[PDB]
């Protein structure tokens, strides 16, 4: 029973809610959230079919740059859609790395470097 | 456009193991191989199973020995995969700006693994 890690954040205005995995190489939205979220016209579609992971979904394409809102911070992020996902968004170690956060399970919170911001992570009531 | 996974050295009875750091693994998970290297077989409970459990044994990080309960897979390429319930329990901080994780029980902390270092 122990709950997994996810956050709040914003793409486009839109909340979405971000599962936080250091051991997935790459960060991945879903179609139906990248379609949500109004930014299929992000989604290039020359990179359909790349994928670093195992999966059981097709690659749609490569969003090379939206900011992903924690907070007040807006984040420049890149990611790959895929055709379905179990969560909206998946927060993997690319990102992570690029804006050198923090998984703090002591505060059970999430640290972006850059800033110094933060953002808990979601109680079990509040996971998708 | 090439991300270096997060390891750890840790040592398992005395036995030099690289952990793969998973925030999104359920469960921590030791090899099977792994398991035999460090000679902790008599640990495994095989009415779990996945081959078994071990409930508690001391991972050792840095200076600092942690009781740990992980499962047994019967091949994982990975020696050690250590999940979000031992991160949870030990109260860590996978510091990516630092480039270390913090062991929130003890204070300790132990870098990870630069990219010539990795297995495999
Ligand atoms: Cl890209
Ligand atoms: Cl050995």
């Amino acid at each position: 029973q122990v709950v997994m890690l996810y956050i709040n954040c914003k793409v486009n205005g839109h909340p979405v809610k971000a599962f936080v995995d250091s051991g997935a190489q790459m960060t991945i939205m879903s179609q139906a959230c990248a379609e949500r979220c109004n930014i299929m016209r992000l989604v290039d579609r020359r990179w359909a079919g790349i994928a670093k992971g195992v999966g059981t979904q097709k690659i749609i394409g490569r969003v090379h740059l939206a900011q992903v809102q924690i907070e007040g911070d807006f984040l420049p992020c890149s990611f790959s859609i895929l055709e379905e996902q179990p969560m909206d968004m998946l927060l993997g170690l690319d990102m992570l790395k690029r804006h050198q956060c923090s998984i703090d399970l002591k505060k059970n919170v999430l640290v972006i470097g850059t800033t110094g911001s933060q953002t808990t992570f979601l109680p079990e009531g509040e996971l998708p």
